[PDB]
């Protein structure tokens, strides 16, 4: 179970992704990370870390501790986030869940998330993988090539039997 490799070939070697991994859809918990500097770990995941918390007003209001599995996990599960999406210490805003989208003849839950000049897709597979695909516009990387990258992806895991 050598996972590192394949995200990388699949969502980073391919370009249309900075960085990528996947995670366990029952507990939000990313077990492969893959970039295209060879440290997707920093990139995929954070310990446990204090951050901001936001009123409707955008300012902050408070402070909260961030699980960032429990984040990747809501946003999957329920297309909402209370405090964002956090994935390797950075924040996303959900932006666009899709429940049960067609892809090559399977079902997938999709939700996009977004920060400042890039995004990360999540790909729910049957079998409960979360398939992670990071763009990063500085990098000439756009949500539409990152998304089909993402879905290929999430749709081998799927004929994989993740």
């Amino acid at each position: 179970s050598d996972w590192d490799p394949v995200v990388k070939e699949w969502l980073v070697d391919t370009g249309y992704c900075c960085a990528g991994g996947i995670a366990n859809a029952e507990d939000g918990v990313v077990f492969a990370a893959a970039a295209d500097d060879d440290d997707g770990w920093s990139k995929l995941y954070k310990d446990d870390h204090e951050e901001d918390t936001i009123g409707e007003d955008g300012n902050a209001c408070g402070k909260v501790s961030i699980n960032e599995a429990s984040t990747i996990k809501a946003a999957v599960d329920d297309g909402s986030a209370p405090n964002g999406v956090w994935i390797g210490g950075q924040k996303y805003k959900v932006v666009r869940p899709e429940k049960g989208f067609e892809y090559n003849d399977c079902t997938f839950d999709i939700t996009m998330c977004a920060r400042s000049k890039g995004g990360a897709h999540l790909i729910k597979t049957p079998n409960g993988s979360i398939v992670i695909a990071l763009y990063d516009e500085e990098k000439e990387q756009d949500k539409g090539n990152s998304r089909t990258s993402a879905l290929a992806f999430a749709e081998y895991l799927h004929q994989s039997g993740y």
